[PDB]
């Protein structure tokens, strides 16, 4: 994957650099130990003379030169990856000396999908209630994330933290993959469990990642299976009531899997099980998931 050697990638300022004085910073959207994302109004960032709400990632008190380097590498990878409907897209950056490094991307009106789905439990019907979610919505979100991941894989990039908290919902039921990264407080966040000298999203991780620290596109497929469970539980937390310890990891390696969530179809639950194959090479590819979910979306209609 090209996303592990980011320091050699180009930053073309003539294309991406956006003047600080055209960016009006607003309220924080998320804050971690070293990073934060701020809502902003950017004047003319993507369309001449047009104000646009954007999301700006930058560092905060506690960050060091190390995090500054990391954020520059993030900027470089976003440029390399390029645009897709189902990934949050880069709009510009402020990199000039005298102010903080700022990475400016599309703002997504409804925010993270897990929180959103959990807000709609009382506003769901399998089939049609104007603003209700339906099975069609849930399969559609699943299909979109698969399309985004197929795209990322095509760019030789791996996500490493795929989960509903890293999927954002925009207008018109469009969902976008993101990575909040440093803007998430992984100490306070119960989704990230202490494992040695790191805080890791253990409930989303493939066995080979947990045990061998191996990250590949096919470990992303495992995480995609967990995301499917999150979608079809309407934003529930994975492995309900289970202590995430050494016994959890062993049983997982042994072949223990989550039961079907409340809103799933049989085919969608089988798709989760397929993503959770013990053998990485035997999991579906994102291209295959795109095909399959597209078929399920049609079967739903
Ligand atoms: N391409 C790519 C990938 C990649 C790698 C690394 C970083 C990113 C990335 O997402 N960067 C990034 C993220 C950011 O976080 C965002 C982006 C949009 C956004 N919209 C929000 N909406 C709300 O909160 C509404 C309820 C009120 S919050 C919000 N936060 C900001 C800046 C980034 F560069 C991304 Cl997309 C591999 C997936």
């Amino acid at each position: 994957p090209l996303d592990e050697h980011c320091e050699r990638l180009p930053y073309d300022a003539s294309k991406w650099e956006f003047p600080r004085d055209r960016l009006k910073l607003g309220k924080p959207l998320g804050r971690g130990a070293f990073g934060q994302v701020i809502e902003a109004d950017a004047f003319g960032i993507d369309k001449t003379a047009t104000c646009r709400t954007v999301a700006v990632k930058m560092l905060k008190e506690g960050a060091t030169h190390s995090e500054h380097r990391a954020l520059m590498s993030e900027l470089k990878i976003l440029i390399h990856i390029g645009h897709h409907l189902n990934v949050v897209n880069l709009l510009g950056a402020c990199t000039k000396p005298g102010g903080p490094l700022m990475v400016i991307v599309e703002f997504c009106k409804f925010g993270n999908l897990s929180t959103y789905l959990r807000s709609k439990r009382n506003e769901f019907v399998p089939y049609k209630y104007k603003d209700f979610l339906t099975l069609e919505h849930l399969i559609c979100y699943s299909f979109q994330v698969a399309k985004g991941m197929e795209f990322l894989a095509s760019r030789k990039c791996i996500h490493r933290d795929l989960a509903a908290r890293n999927i954002l919902l925009s207008e018109k039921n469009v969902v976008k993959i993101c990575d909040f990264g440093l803007a998430r407080d992984i100490y306070k966040d119960p989704d990230y469990v202490r494992k040695g000298d790191a805080r890791l999203p253990l409930k989303w991780m493939a066995p080979e990642t947990i045990f061998d620290r191996v990250y590949t596109i096919q470990s992303d497929v495992w995480s995609f299976g967990v995301l499917l469970w999150e979608i079809f539980s309407l934003g529930a937390s994975p492995y309900p009531g289970v202590k995430i310890d050494e016994e959890f990891c062993r049983r997982l390696k042994e072949g223990t899997r989550m039961r079907a969530p409340d809103y799933t179809t049989p085919e969608m639950y089988q798709t989760m099980l397929d993503c959770w194959h013990g053998e990485p090479s035997q999991r579906p590819t994102f291209s295959e998931l795109v095909e399959h979910l597209g078929n399920l979306l049609q079967a739903n209609a």
